[PDB]
Parts: structure tokens; C-alpha cells; sequence
């Protein structure tokens, strides 16, 4: 997409040399945005194939308040894997806190029932937030949270939502979160009632790792294909109802995909 | 400041009409980023007369982890005055979740010392934040934190920091907030041995009062200044002991204040 690939050429212009925690090389930013107007169309990169399978899959698990991989092996869904102990528990990650933030006085706080109601009975509010930041429980993560908060806005019947990401992978990771938070977003207006507005991608250090470079210069040669549709098929009762099947996208014409690879 | 106006012309062009929880119009857009090199002089806005003295003192109570407003009073600083109740008490607002934020395990974590640790010995890292968004404690807070959330970062020498702020008043509270984390991030620097970066400050639901077209219609009509210059007169021992005499701002040349009211 134009706001993707424009990202992608500023960390190539503009990125500091920065490593991370393993130790491998990035090119590094910090501060970015960008928009997406989710009534032009669902905002899934086609420089590159990307595929909605394990994305809708993630979601419906989040939703659910699940910690344990085993709904993902159901499916066959492997991206948490490097993280979950034998057992295949990820300790308390974004699910629990979306749906079971626990308190100092014993409450587990549903966040996603919360702003759900907020943006039913009181649409103007300027705090329709979930956060996974949960400082006393960061420790028992297998991984503290990308995605780390999210804030929701209603104008002229439209549903927008900001994710503030603290880091960002932009090769392997962006094109697979801009998706997921658009998915939601769609599923939220749906549920409230609302015309589906931006979504607005906030990074902080937002980086592309050194052995990403061929990968980079093949897709800022590409020419964004136009934005597909996303169909929800059926509607649930409910945020928490929804299945895999009810999603589909239409008109999604790719450039072939592109792998990259992880050092360890 | 260039982008301080830009951002103000942008919500009179762009501000959809939006009301607040006392029912005061706005006009309003969702999600605006500004950038901030602080090595070209501290951005304290000049296009209308702002005093530190009271950013000052609201940053060193919230760095004492204080959510008692007798502090304030000592030094007649009373911004925080129409929150707190007859005994002065505000609830576990910024300075407890910065300095004591509470677990279900019964710990308080200092999120500022943590963060200096991880400046000092961990500078690469991609997660050195506080969030004063803590949803278990903020049915308590006299209100819900607008600096919700900040992230450091450090290349080259330079520390950098980005805000997230839910909601922004730019007209009254915007040149506040800016001028404030950028004071922490000189402190910051200064207690780590690194220079100032960039100061990044990203907005939710920001917004201008309908109440506020005059002033900013003149503040519009004005040309920005040089940007003033930070003094910080004294290296204290900790994050903890700067003094509010430590600071001084130089090269302050604004056009004259304008003062702007607010609904009841
Ligand atoms: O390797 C990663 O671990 C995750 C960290 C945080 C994550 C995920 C998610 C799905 C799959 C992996 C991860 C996810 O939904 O949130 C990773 C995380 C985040 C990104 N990113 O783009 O920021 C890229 C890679
Ligand atoms: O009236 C306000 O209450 C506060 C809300 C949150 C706040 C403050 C602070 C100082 C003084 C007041 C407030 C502060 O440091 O954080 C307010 C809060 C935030 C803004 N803002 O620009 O977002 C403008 C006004
Ligand atoms: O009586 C109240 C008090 C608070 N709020 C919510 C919505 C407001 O947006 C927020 C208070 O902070 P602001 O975002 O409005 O600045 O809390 C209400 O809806 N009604
Ligand atoms: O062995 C480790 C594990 C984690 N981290 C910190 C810094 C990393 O930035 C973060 C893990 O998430 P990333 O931000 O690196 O994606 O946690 C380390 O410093 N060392």
C-alpha cells in the first residue's frame, strides 16, 4: 500500500543503525504514522501476498481471553509457538488482559465488553481505550506486548481506531497487524452500528532488520493493485461470536509473496 | 511553533463538529503526530506568553509519586485545584502509577526508576515505557489519565521520547504537555549522560473548544519566534532531587498571552 511502502522507503532514507535484543542489526525510526481510510478499502499489503487465515484465526483467540495455544494448534496456526512453554502456555499476553486485566482488589476487568458499551451509550467519550500494558504482569509474559494500546473514536456514524505499536518489524510484522486491527475495527462498527472510519498506525521504534534488505528493494520496486473488500458473511450476536467462516476478502490480486527469514 | 500551528489550522480545516461529557462543542480530528528536535531549543510555544512555573512544579510533585495536591499548594500551584476532593486527595492519578504502580500481588512498581535502569544498562531496548493507564485504578482517579502512555528511545547519544495522549485540548492544554515532557526528557538525558533527541508527541481526540475560535484565530495570525533555550543550573544525584530553582529558560521572546475559558 502507498502509506506502507513510503514507510518502508523513509526507514531505508532515514533509519538510524540500531540492534536488537538477540543482537541483529535494524535500520531504525522512532515515531511514525499513518491512515487508513477503511472505506477505501481493507488495508491488506499487496506488494506481497499476505494470507488472512492465521490473522482471523489470532483475533477470534484474542477475543476469547485465551492464553493457551491450544485453539491455534485446532487449526493449525504455529506464530506462537517460539514463545509458549511445554504446557503451551504464553503467561498472561494480550488475551487475558483484553478480556481478564486482573486488579489489586481481586476483579478480572473484561476491557473489550467495556468499550463496546462505551461506544453504544456514550459514543463522544475521549477515553474508549483497551490497553495489554499491565506493568505488575509483564514479567510472566512469554513476550511483552507489541500492539500495547489501542483508543476507539466515533464521528458522523464512523468508527476509527489508534493502535499505539512500541515496536515494529515492518517486513514480517506490519502488513499482518495493520490487518488485524482493521479486521476488529470492521467487527466493532459492525456491532455498534457504525460505518467503518480510519484506522491510524502509531510506531514507536519501528525498524527493518539488515537481512531484510533484498526483500525490501524487490517490494519498493512493486506497484500497489487496488485494495481489496472484506465481506463478513453473517452477523453474530455478539464481539465474542464470531467464527472463522464469517470472513472473506474479495478482489485480492497480490504480487507474489516474499519470505523473510529470522535470525535466532 | 510551525507544527503547533499547523496542527491548530489543520483541526479548524479538518475538525469534524464533536461534543464533550459536559456537552461543549468542539471540533475535532482523531490522531495527529508532531516532532520535536529538542537540539534546536526547548519548544515552550512563543505565538502566545506560556510560564513554566507551573509545569515545573506538576512535573516534580508527579515525580515524587505525590497524588496529594498540599505540595501544589505550598507553592501556590493550583491547576489541579477543581479535581481534587475536601481533603486534597486526586486519587491514584500520574504520580502513583509512575512512581507506585500497583499489582494484584501487593507490589508498587516505580516505573521511573525502572525506566532509568534500562536507559543506563539496556539502551537498545524497545520497551522502556510508563503508562499511568491503569484500569483497575481508574474508577479511583479524580480523572483519566490524557498523558497516557510514553516510550524512551535512545541512538546515537540521543535520548528521544513519544507521547500518547488520548485527548488534547491544543489550545489550553497542548503547549502545556509539550513543554513538560520535554523538561523530563532533559532530565532524563542529564541523569544518563546522553544529549536530547526528538520529542514526539501523538494525539488521540484533539480538539478545539468552539469557545476558542478568537484566540485561535489571533494566536494564527502570529509569527513564531527562535525557540528559547533550557538551563537546567545544577546535576542533582537522581531523577528524584532536581529542585524547582534548577531551571531556567532563556532567549524567551513570545508575542503576549491570551487567555481562553472554559464551560462549567
Ligand atoms: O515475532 C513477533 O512476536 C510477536 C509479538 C507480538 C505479537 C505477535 C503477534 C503475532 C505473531 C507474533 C507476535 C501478535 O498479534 O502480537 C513479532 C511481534 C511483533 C511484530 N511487529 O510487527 O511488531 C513482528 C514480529
Ligand atoms: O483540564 C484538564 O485536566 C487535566 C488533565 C490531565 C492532566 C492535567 C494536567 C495539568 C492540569 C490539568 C490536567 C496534567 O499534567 O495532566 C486538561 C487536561 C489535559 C489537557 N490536554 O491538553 O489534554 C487540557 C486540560
Ligand atoms: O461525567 C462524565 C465524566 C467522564 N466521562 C468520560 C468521557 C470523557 O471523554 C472522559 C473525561 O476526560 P476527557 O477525555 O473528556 O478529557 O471521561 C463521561 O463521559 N462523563
Ligand atoms: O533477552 C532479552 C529479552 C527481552 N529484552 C527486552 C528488550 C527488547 O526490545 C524487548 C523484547 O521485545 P522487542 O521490543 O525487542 O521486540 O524486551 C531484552 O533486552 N533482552
Amino acid at each position: 500500500m502507498k502509506q506502507y511502502l513510503e514507510l518502508m522507503q523513509k526507514v531505508l532514507d532515514e533509519g538510524t543503525q540500531k540492534n536488537d535484543r538477540t543482537g541483529t542489526g535494524t535500520l531504525s525510526i522512532f515515531g511514525h504514522q499513518m491512515r487508513f481510510n477503511l472505506q477505501d478499502g481493507f488495508p491488506l499489503v499487496t506488494t506481497k501476498r499476505c494470507h488472512l487465515r492465521s490473522i482471523i484465526h489470532e483475533l477470534l483467540w484474542f477475543l476469547q481471553g485465551d492464553t493457551n495455544i491450544a485453539y491455534l494448534h485446532e487449526n493449525n496456526v504455529t506464530i506462537w509457538d517460539e514463545w509458549a512453554d511445554e504446557n503451551g502456555d504464553l503467561g498472561p499476553v494480550y488475551g487475558k488482559q483484553w478480556r481478564a486485566w486482573p486488579t489489586p482488589d481481586g476483579r478480572h476487568i473484561d476491557q473489550i465488553t467495556t468499550v463496546l458499551n462505551q461506544l453504544k451509550n456514550d459514543p463522544d467519550s475521549r477515553r474508549i481505550i483497551v490497553s495489554a500494558w499491565n506493568v505488575g504482569e509483564l514479567d510472566k509474559m512469554a513476550l511483552a506486548p507489541c500492539h500495547a494500546f489501542f483508543q476507539f473514536y466515533v464521528a458522523d456514524g464512523k468508527l476509527s481506531c489508534q493502535l499505539y505499536q512500541r515496536s515494529c518489524d515492518v517486513f514480517l510484522g506490519l502488513p499482518f497487524n495493520i490487518a488485524s486491527y482493521a479486521l476488529l475495527v470492521h467487527m466493532m462498527a459492525q456491532q455498534c452500528d457504525l460505518e467503518v472510519g480510519d484506522f491510524v498506525w502509531t510506531g514507536g521504534d519501528t525498524h527493518l532488520y539488515s537481512n531484510h534488505m533484498d526483500q525490501t528493494h524487490l517490494q519498493l520496486s512493486r506497484e500497489p493493485r487496488p485494495l481489496p473488500k472484506l465481506i463478513i458473511k453473517r452477523k453474530p450476536e455478539s464481539i465474542f461470536d464470531y467464527r472463522f467462516e464469517d470472513f472473506e476478502i474479495e478482489g485480492y490480486d497480490p504480487h507474489p509473496g516474499i519470505k523473510a527469514p529470522v535470525a535466532i
